[PDB]
């Protein structure tokens, strides 16, 4: 057991392209959204462990001694620990709770603990919040019982854990993962650990080596949709019309692809007609997906008004709503951009101007944290 | 020689399906546009020939006893006749001519004629208003050098001619699309001659055997393109992303596939479901099209304006410009669509309610001409 407050952040998701054409064996790019999930643990005396999470404006405090007197599928046992109420985030206390027990158990007694959880990122708009969190959790949890080396053991800025810890976070992030969504694949758990660039084909994933500096606009038009209802209409146009869907798919394949080349080619030096191909890219994803019959006009606006202003965006994730991406090249004039996040706005859509391709599990010194983040956390 | 007044009258097309897929080998459905030539023929006395062009307000006399005494490559010689001065639509005087000696040569006097077209056809904006021209004249000719039947023999009420007449019309209208194109394929004189429906695929040409009543709405954005820029891009797209272009072409081609088997289903019994289909195919073909990138931003707004109101529609060409089409099917309320006519024309877009799957080749009693058509003709 370690004595000093833990601070640690992990980004969330946007897939970049590939969205429904995985579900039929297509190539996916999954990568790490820079919009943040925090968790401060703060070590404490009283024999309580208090989960707080300010977002979705609930508060858990257990007492170490009926828990620690528990004897220790399993769910079902599980709730009987704390209790069984409303809340489809109720999962979350659920998986605090598994993640706690099963990682501090080799301890001699159950530390006292109090974990502070804030996020910039939107829950259910598909960005993966829930992984981020449990990532968050397992790698604070794993350090603080020492299960895993500290970054900051030199008292650094801001730090990281090592491939062979990393992938211990990732382990444990993913049982967190099982237990409040049952069958996760495991893209949303790794995208947040390892952070960086993913890439899915059919169960199988890896890690693209090298990543530009990619800036992107997020959009949420906050649009309600069922992912089932998507897939599925997807899948019955697919049997309907095959000889028109099938290729569309593979050609959709072949963008993920090209993508995957051309990142990799940028990373070398990132030359500016490299910035064209990617939005001719989105393009082009974009067109498929309305094709698909994946669209919606809240997002089709998102794009006319982006084009607008000389930007290029595609949808992200299911379609007929959710979140949206536009890229944003280097060169832009501050102008163009900033009357695009009015015009979206305007729109009634939420906006963030931030990058993809980012960090992953991160440790960080109370001094490194933002006034925002700080107010919200202590 | 006949000598009773002549009134025949030709529709244009447009192309439902196929547009760019057709220069890479794939399927393409071109079909009769019911915005029509008219032209009608008087007999005279005077040894002139008068042919008199309205829309593009040019008016030429020739003198019989001149070309009478004419020698009767071939085209410079012809040129060396009248004249050469500007007009891109001086080669219609040149067509007018090489029409009117190689089909009245075996007439031991060449007769003194007045021509007459006015049509409902914008030029230039691929409806193929040349070829219509080249039709209705051919016909005329025919028809008055008694090349061919007299439809209006029984004096009737409409006409046409029978399929071994139609042949010798269209083979006639072609030389005359020759002379003022160079090279044509023949899709747009055998669209004007047969009208219905035809499939071309790489070179070969079919008649759809029966089409369904179709009810659309044309517009012209007046936006002005280049034909030869477009396609050029479209195989510079080719070159740059084959594994994405490839695919996407198999895909256009199979939409063109799928319409000719549903309008060929539809031709039984038009279950509404079939124009359930109709749209859906049209909306996947716009998607492509933008994906190939032949979009355009006024073509994106013919959409949403008209999806606005339940509509559906898709450019028709080159894109980038020009006209788009949009479906009516049985049942819509004469306020949607009125509404949309509003919202094109307020764009500064030329709007059109007509129909596709057009007659052919027609000689109308002066009775069966509406008011518009007489006031223009007389
Ligand atoms: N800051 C947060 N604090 C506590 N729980 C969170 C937070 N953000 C997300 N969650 C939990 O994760 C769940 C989100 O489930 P959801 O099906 O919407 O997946 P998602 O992670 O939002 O994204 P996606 O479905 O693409 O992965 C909610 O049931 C919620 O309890
Ligand atoms: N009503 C008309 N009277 C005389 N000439 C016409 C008429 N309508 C079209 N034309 C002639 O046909 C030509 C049109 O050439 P163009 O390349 O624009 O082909 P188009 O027939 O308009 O359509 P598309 O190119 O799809 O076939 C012009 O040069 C013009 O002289
Ligand atoms: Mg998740
Ligand atoms: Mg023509």
């Amino acid at each position: 057991m370690l004595s000093e407050v833990l601070l640690v952040s992990a980004p969330g998701k946007v897939i970049l392209h590939g969205e429904h054409a995985v579900v039929h064996g297509k190539v996916a790019l999954a990568v790490a959204l820079n919009l943040r999930t925090f968790l401060v643990l703060r070590p404490q005396s009283n024999g309580k462990v208090s989960l707080n999470l300010p977002n979705v404006g609930i508060k858990q405090v257990w007492d170490v001694a009926t828990l620690q007197l528990l004897d220790t599928e399993k769910l079902k046992k599980v709730a009987g620990l704390p209790r069984d109420c409303v809340g489809n985030e109720g999962l979350s206390l659920l998986a605090f709770l598994y993640l706690y027990l099963a990682i501090c158990r080799k301890q001699r007694t159950l530390p006292s603990l109090d974990i502070m959880v804030w996020s910039e990122l939107p829950p259910g708009a598909g960005l993966g919040s829930s992984a981020a969190y449990s990532v968050c959790v397992a790698a604070a949890l794993l350090t603080a019982c020492e299960e895993v080396t500290n970054p900051l053991k030199d008292r650094g800025s801001i730090g990281s854990w090592p491939e062979e810890d990393l992938k211990s976070i990732n382990k444990w992030a993913y049982e967190g993962e099982r237990v409040i969504h049952g069958n996760p694949s495991g893209v949303d758990n790794s995208v947040s650990t390892w952070g960086g660039a993913l890439r899915y084909q059919q169960g199988k994933m890896s890690s693209l080596k090298r990543l530009p500096a990619l800036q992107i606009l997020l959009t949420n038009t906050k649009v309600p949709r069922s992912t089932k209802a998507l897939v599925a209409g997807v899948r019955s146009r697919l049997i309907k019309f095959p000889e028109i869907m099938a290729p569309l798919l593979t050609s959709i394949d072949a963008i993920s692809l090209e993508c995957e080349r051309v990142l990799g080619e940028m990373a070398a030096a990132p030359v500016p007609e490299q910035y064209l191909v990617l939005e001719e890219l989105m393009d082009m994803n974009q067109h498929h997906l309305n094709a698909l019959g994946v669209g919606h006009a809240s997002l089709d606006q998102l794009c006319q008004v982006t084009a607008a202003h000389g930007l290029h965006s595609k949808l992200t994730g299911a379609g007929g709503g959710g979140c949206g991406i536009t890229l944003l090249k280097p060169g832009l004039e501050r102008a163009k951009v900033e009357a695009a996040k009015q015009a979206l706005t305007g729109c009634g859509f939420d906006c963030w101007e931030t990058s993809i391709g980012a960090p992953g599990v991160s440790m960080h010194s109370a001094t490194s944290i933002e006034d925002p983040v700080r107010q919200a956390l202590g």
